[PDB]
């Protein structure tokens, strides 16, 4: 690539992730005074613990399915194979929502956004699964204190899908590529921005595995609790992503064909 051509994939992404937030920033950061009562924190705690995994999954399915959008709407995304596109967002699609949330998380008070309202890591006791959360709740605040833009975070995230070093790639060169120009339009930004000393303090990739890692293991305990929860109330795209063997479903295989 060149100077231009390296400009013209900045705005690019830049453009793809505004298209494809979920939430925008302004929204988020108008409703931050909106936080539960004590009362409504205590009703989330007695909900079953059924009942809240259904709920944080359907909402984790409804924010990859924009992340799907954003890899649609990226620049050689789809010129990649099928299998290539495959693999990139079962892996990332996940690892792409943990970064996205940091938008969602307030480290003034240590709460998120949440159905409506803000709440701290309590709102899910319910879930039994702590250290997943206060390692969520960690992680965006890790990455509140870099205090992102928007340019950034659709940069970063770009880079966070765009992995060549996924197992299972078929074209592992051509993923190469995108990467490194990808790469090079972040650090690019980041250089004419003044902000390349977020560089070294940005997450080592293994901890984003962790983190996935972390909710897969959970979702097998919860899903051998509750079998047929998981088969009767999960969205049939999180089950393929995090289930076992949930991929029977080929739901991503329709999102991505779908214009
Ligand atoms: C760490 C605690 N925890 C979970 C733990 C386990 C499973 C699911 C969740 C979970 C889901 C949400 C959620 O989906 N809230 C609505 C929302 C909409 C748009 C944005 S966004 O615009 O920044 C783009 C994604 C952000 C948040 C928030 C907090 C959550």
């Amino acid at each position: 690539a060149s100077l231009t051509e390296i400009e013209h994939l900045v705005q690019s992404v830049c453009k793809s992730y505004r298209e494809t937030c979920q939430l925008r920033l302004e929204d988020l950061l108008r409703q931050r005074s909106n936080i539960f009562s004590r009362e409504e924190v205590t009703g989330y705690q007695r909900k079953s613990m059924w009942e809240m995994w259904e709920r944080c999954a359907h909402h984790l399915t409804e924010a990859i399915q924009y992340v799907v959008e954003f890899a649609k709407r990226l620049s050689g995304f789809m010129e990649l194979c099928q299998n290539d596109q495959i693999v990139l967002l079962k892996a990332g699609a996940m690892e792409v929502v943990l970064v996205r949330m940091c938008r969602a998380y307030n480290a003034d008070n240590r709460t998120v956004f949440f159905e409506g309202k803000y709440g701290g890591m309590e709102l899910f006791r319910a879930l039994g699964c702590s250290e997943l959360i206060s390692s969520i709740f960690d992680f965006s605040h890790s990455l509140s204190a870099l205090h992102f833009s928007e340019d950034e975070i659709a940069l970063y995230t770009a880079l966070v899908l765009i992995n060549a070093h996924r197992p299972g790639l078929q074209e592992k060169r051509k993923v190469e590529q995108l990467q490194y120009n990808l790469e090079l339009a972040f650090h690019h930004h980041l250089c004419k921005t003044h902000r390349q000393s977020i560089l070294a303090k940005l997450p080592p990739k293994g901890k984003l595995r962790s983190l996935c890692s972390q909710h897969v293991e959970r979702l097998q305990i919860f899903q051998h609790l509750h079998p047929i929860v998981v088969q009767a109330a999960f969205p049939p795209l999180y089950k393929e992503l995090f289930s076992g063997g949930g991929e029977k479903h080929k739901i991503l295989h329709r999102l991505l064909q779908d214009s």
